[PDB]
């Protein structure tokens, strides 16, 4: 297994960019170090600059649900770019994607496109406060909503993997506006409202968690949050940047039947290009400029290429058997992983919903960030590198959910379980 | 002049998105509210959904410096997308663009790519505070640096062309560590330091303003800021999202010979795709994760398509005579505009530097946002519509700088002045 080319490029990168990466998680610091440099991706695979091929379960962190470089998406982009990549003015494509999102997501009646999940989360945070007139927000430990200042509190994703404290650079005054509580803990949420009567703008969370490992909400958790937010006239906000269009066409809110007041979208809606969006009840979205006083702008927002990619991706997701297929192969993958762990004598737990899964090296069960942190990180680090060597590319962190795509074949799953057997038998 | 198709699409849009746009400035609110819907853009032109052709002086707000849909850029993207649009892992292209940016910009020794100017500004703001350990930031009235909550206080850009406030939702407290002063007012800046000893992380500004109309720094202004920030061990941050690679290959810091500690980039570096970046002195950039504790991430950051477009755009800008050409046509355009205004009896002032200009309906001169606000907005609104009717597309706001590109021919400039004469003669 050669990684000479990757080591070379990464070494040079560290002298040009912080940590030699554009995003912290790509770091490999908790997986051993030695990230692999990608050259190209297609369908369910990724190829190294060293020539190594991998069955990819990261899907560029969610966007590639239809498989990498889907021919229809590529074709749509090639035709579209001939008309220019950015206008800086309205175009018909924005209307089309807007309508598609509105029809797809239950809580969304009006939507505003942005360029990332971070921007969408920044905006929704600002809108929640402007609409309610309250400054406090409730978020859960282990959840991640982009790097906006107020979100850098008990955050997951790269924050968790790197084991850093609430990030510095954010003033004390702003941080005081973020109340945290353990995921799946309704009682802790009620206490926060009781201790801050009339100050909570609302509750934001990943309806299904992917940033502190894969975590599904307990029975009644989402329902409870909906109930109490309504009780105190606070907003319930679903960050479906990862779950949107992956858990179901309408995301978690649709599958689990709980309608929030606002939801953030990203990843999949961009089809592989930078795209984010936030929407919800019409009367709340009315506050967004230029319709309302809440100024939020974006030069590249709604650019024709991004809209094109998003539109084609959603159209492909509307075809027959899409989500059934995702659940079929992912359930077999997840079940197989757990069966193998047990057979090879390693404590483990996990689960999956549609094309989203998780696998932790701990007996669990895992209901929150604390439980997930019981995972044997050193064993995970060995497992990950071993899988890499067997041709399987997993997220380089125990605290990141894995993803499958429509391009993953039954054969790909077979090969992945075979690799898992080989690696875990040697762990 | 028919705009039937535009009115139709825009009317439908207002029922799907806030104000029917993805960004405030696009609703034409300060200029009558009848925006034109774009279908395509090429070279120095834009085409309506109604079939109308315009000589474009917005250039999608800065990115299109080499002309719209430049054939070499399109070709580079078509070749690149065959390998996938997003990896979610390191790629050789990031190193190439990183090196190019480092070599091009004086203050940048290390750089981190993001997906918009807003993300870059959010990050640099956090970095300034994390590095110095101070929470207060000084910004100028009329300047704009994204919608980073901690910034909605004297914000510029659209904030002027739509009677915007401190964009609600941003706790009056979050924006409590942000101090403002008039642009070009060194005395006001010294006073702020004196009134907040040891609390100022630094000073951030557009080295040349484009968001409160076009405004150049007075003699000694940039130099003074550098001097005083050094005096109080504070950072000097240049927001060159607009000016970067437009005012000069090395931006304003290079052309005017003043080196900041940090600078944000955007627009042009993306070649039309969503791209942003922040960099500066190596020791400061060292704090960015995963190299340091300051957290900042982005799923689409450093994606292949974005890097590809940025690389090709900067390569085109390194060809012989690029900036000389921009200055040549833009000086004639700007001078012509002023000459015509005088000949037609209308008080005006403006100016240009490279391919960036401004034209205000006020005698001026304009040294800051206050002066710019003396512009006759009603006259500007009539001028803009009249120009539209003559086939000229200008920024739909008196407080937005205009831009030219390498694709604008001498003939395009001639036709633009001819149009200006016709419109102003009838004003
Ligand atoms: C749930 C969630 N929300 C928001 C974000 C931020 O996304 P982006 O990189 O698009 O800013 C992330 C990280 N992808 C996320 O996992
Ligand atoms: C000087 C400046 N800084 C930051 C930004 C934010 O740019 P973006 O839309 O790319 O976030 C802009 C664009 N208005 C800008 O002109």
């Amino acid at each position: 297994f050669k990684t000479i080319k990757s080591d070379e490029i990464f070494a040079a990168a560290q002298k040009l960019m912080p940590g030699g990466v554009s995003s912290p998680v790509r770091a490999f610091k908790s997986v051993g170090g030695q990230p692999i440099v990608f050259d190209r991706v297609k369908d369910a695979y990724a190829w190294d600059v060293d020539g190594n091929r991998y069955i990819d379960y990261v899907g560029t962190w969610g966007p590639a649900i239809c498989g990498h470089a889907h021919p229809e998406v590529i074709e749509a982009l090639k035709v579209a770019m001939e008309k220019g990549t950015s206008f800086g003015a309205p175009c018909a494509l924005e209307n089309v994607l807007a309508e598609m999102v509105n029809d797809a997501v239950p809580s969304i009646e009006m939507v505003r496109f942005v360029n990332s999940g971070t921007e969408a989360c920044m905006a929704v945070l600002r809108i929640m406060r402007a609409y309610t007139g309250r400054d406090k927000i409730i978020k859960f430990e282990g959840c991640y909503h982009g790097h906006a200042d107020m979100f850098l509190v008990k955050a997951g994703s790269g924050v968790a993997t790197l084991g850093l404290p609430s990030s510095p650079g954010v003033p004390k005054k702003t941080t005081a506006n973020t109340l945290t509580t353990p995921y799946n803990d309704l009682e802790a949420v009620k206490a926060l409202f009781a201790e801050n009567p009339g100050e909570i703008a609302g509750v934001i969370l990943e309806p299904i968690v992917g940033n502190s490992g894969f975590i599904v909400p307990d029975a009644g958790f989402l329902e409870g949050l909906r109930e109490i937010t309504l009780e105190h006239d606070a907003l319930l906000v679903f960050d479906e940047v990862i779950t949107g269009f992956r858990i179901a066409y309408g995301g978690v809110q649709e599958k689990f039947g709980v309608t929030p007041d606002l939801t953030t979208l990203g990843k999949i809606i961009g089809g592989g290009l930078p795209v984010g969006a936030y929407g919800g009840k019409r009367e709340i979205m009315q506050l967004v400029a230029p319709a309302g006083p809440m100024y939020q702008a974006g030069t590249l927002s709604g650019n024709p290429l991004a809209m094109t990619a998003g539109i084609k991706t959603l159209e492909l997701l509307r075809q027959p058997g899409t989500y059934e297929y995702l659940d079929q192969i992912t359930k077999r993958l997840s079940d197989g992983l757990l069966a193998i762990a047990q057979e090879t004598g390693h404590a483990a737990c996990g689960g999956q919903v549609s094309g989203m899964f998780g696998f932790f090296f701990t007996e669990g069960p895992v209901h929150n960030y604390e439980d997930a942190k019981k995972s044997d990180l050193q064993k995970f680090s060995r497992f990950h590198r071993g899988m890499l060597e067997q041709g399987i590319y997993l997220a380089p962190s125990q605290f990141e959910a894995g993803f499958t795509s429509l391009a993953h074949t039954e054969e790909d799953i077979d090969a992945t379980l075979a690799a898992a057997r080989t690696v875990m038998s040697a762990l």
